[PDB]
């Protein structure tokens, strides 16, 4: 690495409620909701109705401190510099006696000279948070109106004024926590001569046979001599050195600006999941004085192209991202913060959220501009994952303020965050916000303000996202796409605008539309749509004691942030399923419900492929235990939506879609070779296992290469009778010429409620061994929609949610670290005739 010193500030810290002089231990990084919590001066947040009961926090100031040595001889090294990582939110760090920083904008990194106030032994470092509400306060009452940020959960609404995660004043699945702290790390690093204040690694071109790079390096002096120094980049790969380059320089104390080509013959690209390997290299830049490297940095680079191409074309306008050369069609969800208080998702609960994705076969996240601009660790995990990243600035659903302060810290952010995060591989472009122009033009807020107060908002909305927002990307970013808004103009309500760019379908839900409409109603990207469910009873429980288990119910009330949204999973659910009597049957059929309908949506928008060129999901992940739209729980428990993701992604899906009385089946593809000489294998089962017609066989079909194709049409009538459609399903295999099986589906030719389901019983063998449950499932009867659900948080299913075939049996692996031999894993199976009598 180099010869600087690096020192963690992350113990000794001790925290106060300002004005009461009682000094306890905290946790940084970290947050006061925590620390309290770790002192029980808070009740659990999550639990409960305990949302009321933490309010009160955010009505107080905070106060941080702590203490460290510096030696002799670390007072001796040239330069030292205090970094925060994060500071939520105004806060006041004074160091010796000094104030260094009233820092002000949650996503901005801050890094301060300081070896002129340390001293000699014991040094003092304090930070005193104001709240951001009483701080706000008076920032409002001089705004003469408020913003209409109905997700801001106060009567007034103050998180607009702020630089501060969005979703942390509420959001409608979240809990308002508006929190402070030092939110990511503090460092120490003593130095000699220079650091590297920023490395830029700039592709220049790509092709198979050449990339074109450009290394550029901005290094900060701080001795007063002028400095011989060599600059040195290796590229490797695998340890292995690929290319070195050298410059001589002599360095002038402040800022230096150096500039070093390298280029890779024969380059190896990085491919997103699905395509292949996200093949990264390692770039370190050395700074040399003499024998000391005293400034070293790296990166992890992939190398690739990605543009995104918005035209005009025959359909309206294209949104469609085109990866190494090669049309994508974009596969994943919109993703939230994983907690109301950022600092305790673990390194690992990234990893596993990382593994989530991936092994739903997921190619794209994209980070909403209600949460924050993401940690290090996500968008490295993302590069070495192969997961394209769409990156909101963080405003969403609403307009904000647009005067010279405001723009000043947002400008702040926007450079200090594109020079972060412009290394990655997996970065794919900038959105300037969520569903603002939307809000603006569509939802009403015209008749909430004076005509000029309005005007003011749509002046305000061109210089913070037409203008500031873009200029900035295009110089600091100048080569990844930019928009100013999510969706940029298609609404959901306007047939007309719905081949213009992306879309928000809010029709499904907010518009009460059958999931069917998915298959007609269709867009050129569908970059957000989405479908409530409750959690399954385990995150239930952990919220909740067994009085509270009924949808109604205060507690339950506490954990639902949709006003409309129990009644309208009931109006959805009315219409595929028998809705069951007991809150545990209806919590099940919840999840059954919005795993088959949002699944036959994300099957419509790739069999609509090219017209519909990517559908993201509305929404990944949850930040507490709450009903939302997600498709894995707080504690990292898979809904059937995620299962049903997994399977509407793969590679290669057969799917079969019944209208009009008429079965088509269509080949969908997303690998980058052709397949030849396939067989389309079908067959009718009744419930019993017995077939019904013969095998129906399709030969020499070709499955081309990232396309949907329809290979099949049949009618129902003389093909299948009326009450044949309420007793049997159709199977459906896809093999090569040899005939071996590369894909599978099944059909149902009737909704759910209306199939003669035939009581069964579905019978298992464990086979249990430390961190292993190994189950086989038979049933001599179909079993619809299966769901083995065991207690034990968090513990991975092989597979779940999934039609249990009659006579065929089913082996699923369940892991998790608290299983151990000898401690029978809790099973219990749920299917859907179970649900009525
Ligand atoms: O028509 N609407 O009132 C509407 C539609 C969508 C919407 O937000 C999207 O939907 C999700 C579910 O409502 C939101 O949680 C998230 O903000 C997302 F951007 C919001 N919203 O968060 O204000 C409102
Ligand atoms: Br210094
Ligand atoms: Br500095
Ligand atoms: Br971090
Ligand atoms: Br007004
Ligand atoms: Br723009
Ligand atoms: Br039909
Ligand atoms: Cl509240
Ligand atoms: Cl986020
Ligand atoms: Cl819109």
């Amino acid at each position: 690495n180099d010869t600087s010193e690096v020192m963690l500030l992350d113990t000794g810290w001790e925290f106060s409620q300002s004005g009461t002089e009682k000094w306890m231990p905290a946790t940084v990084p970290g947050t006061v909701h925590q620390d309290l919590i770790s002192h029980e001066l808070l009740p659990n947040p999550f639990y409960g109705m305990n949302e009321k009961k933490i309010q009160w926090v955010e009505n107080e100031d905070w106060e941080y401190r702590t203490s460290f040595i510096v030696s002799e001889e670390q007072l001796n090294r040239d330069g030292i510099q205090l970094i925060f990582e994060g500071l939520d939110t105004y806060a006041d760090v004074y160091l010796n006696g000094s104030l260094l920083l009233k820092a002000d904008n949650m996503f901005v990194g801050y890094t301060l000279p300081v070896k002129s106030v340390l001293r000699k032994g014991e040094n003092h470092l304090y930070i005193y948070f104001h709240s951001p509400i009483r701080q706000t306060l008076p920032q409002y009452a001089s705004n003469g109106f408020n913003y209409p940020a109905d997700n801001d959960h106060h009567e007034k609404h103050l998180s607009v004024f702020s630089r501060k995660a969005p979703y942390s004043y509420g959001w409608d699945w979240g809990i308002r926590m508006v929190t402070s702290g030092v939110w990511r790390p503090v460092t120490l690093r003593f130095y000699d001569i220079a650091t590297i204040s920023d490395y830029y690694v700039r592709q220049l071109s790509l092709t198979d046979e050449n990339a074109r790079l450009s290394n550029e390096l901005i290094v900060n002096q701080i001795v007063p001599q002028k400095i011989p120094a060599e600059v040195r980049v290796n590229v490797s790969l695998n340890g292995t050195t690929v290319t070195e380059v050298k410059q001589q320089v002599t360095l002038q104390p402040g800022i230096n600006h150096i500039t070093l080509p390298a280029e890779v013959t024969n380059p190896v690209r990085w491919m997103p999941n699905g395509w292949g390997t996200p093949t990264l290299y390692d770039f370190s830049a050395q700074i040399a004085c003499g024998d000391r490297i005293v400034a070293e940095q790296s990166h992890r680079i992939g190398l690739r192209t990605i543009r995104v191409v918005n035209e005009k074309d025959k359909d309206g306008e294209s949104f469609y991202f085109e990866v190494n050369g090669i049309p994508m069609f974009a596969k994943g969800a919109n993703y939230i913060p994983q907690d109301a208080l950022l600092p305790n998702v673990t390194t690992e609960r990234y990893q596993t959220l990382f593994r989530d994705m991936k092994e739903a076969n997921m190619n794209m996240v994209r980070i909403w501009g209600g949460g924050t601009y993401e940690n290090n660790l996500f968008y490295d995990l993302a590069d070495e994952n192969g997961i394209l990243v769409w990156q909101d600035f963080m405003f969403a659903c609403t307009p904000y303020p647009s005067d010279p302060t405001f723009l000043k810290r947002v400008e702040a952010e926007a450079v200090y965050n594109i020079r972060r995060l412009r290394n990655h591989a997996s970065l794919a472009m900038w959105c300037g916000n969520n569903e603002i122009l939307e809000a603006l033009k569509y939802w009403g807020f015209e008749k909430k303000f004076t005509p000029e107060v309005y005007q003011g908002l749509m002046h305000g909305y061109d210089k913070l996202f037409r203008e500031l927002l873009p200029s900035t990307v295009k110089e600091f970013d100048s080569d990844r796409f930019y928009v100013h808004s999510s969706p940029y103009l298609a609404n959901w309500g306007r047939p007309e605008s719905w081949g213009t760019g992306d879309s928000h379908n809010w029709g499904v839900w907010y518009g009460k539309k059958p999931f069917e409409s998915l298959d007609t109603d269709l867009p050129r990207f569908m970059s957000q749509f989405g479908f409530q469910s409750f959690p399954e009873m385990k995150t239930i429980a952990a919220f909740a004691a067994p009085e509270d288990y009924q949808i109604e119910s205060e507690v339950m009330n506490a954990h639902q942030k949709s006003s409309i949204g129990n009644s309208l999973i009931r109006t959805y659910m009315e219409r595929d399923y028998i809705i069951p009597e007991s809150f545990e049957d209806f919590v099940y059929v919840g999840l059954v419900l919005q795993g088959q309908g949002m699944r036959h949506g994300l099957e419509a928008h790739r069999r609509n492929r090219p017209y519909c060129m990517g559908t993201l999901y509305w929404q990944l992940n949850d930040s507490w235990p709450v009903v939302s739209w997600s498709s894995i729980d707080y504690y990292g428990n898979w809904k059937a939506l995620h299962y049903q993701a997994k399977r509407a992604f793969a590679p290669v899906l057969i799917n079969p879609i019944q209208q009009n009385d008429s079965l088509s089946v269509y080949l969908i593809s997303d690998r980058l070779d052709t397949m030849e000489q396939m067989t389309l294998e079908m067959k009718v089962v009744d419930f019993d296992g017995k077939t019904l017609g013969k095998k129906i066989q399709v030969h020499s079909l070709e499955v081309p290469a990232n396309t949907s194709k329809c290979v099949y049409r049949a009618k129902l009538d003389g093909w299948l009778t009326p009450e044949d459609c309420r007793r049997s399903f159709l199977k459906l295999i896809l093999k090569d010429k040899s005939g071996h099986q590369v894909a599978e589906s099944v059909h149902f030719f009737r909704k759910t409620k209306d199939l003669q389901l035939p009581p069964t019983s579905v019978s298992y063998q464990m086979k249990q061994t430390d961190g292993k449950c190994e189950l086989t499932l038979f049933s001599s009867m179909l079993a619809k929609d299966i769901f083995i659900e065991t207690p034990l948080q968090g513990a991975r299913y092989s597979d779940n949610f999934f039609d249990l075939l009659p006579g065929e049996r089913k082996k699923v692996i369940i892991t998790s670290p608290r299983i151990k031999k000898g401690e029978e894993l809790p099973v219990n199976i749920k299917h859907i005739r179970e649900t009525y009598k």
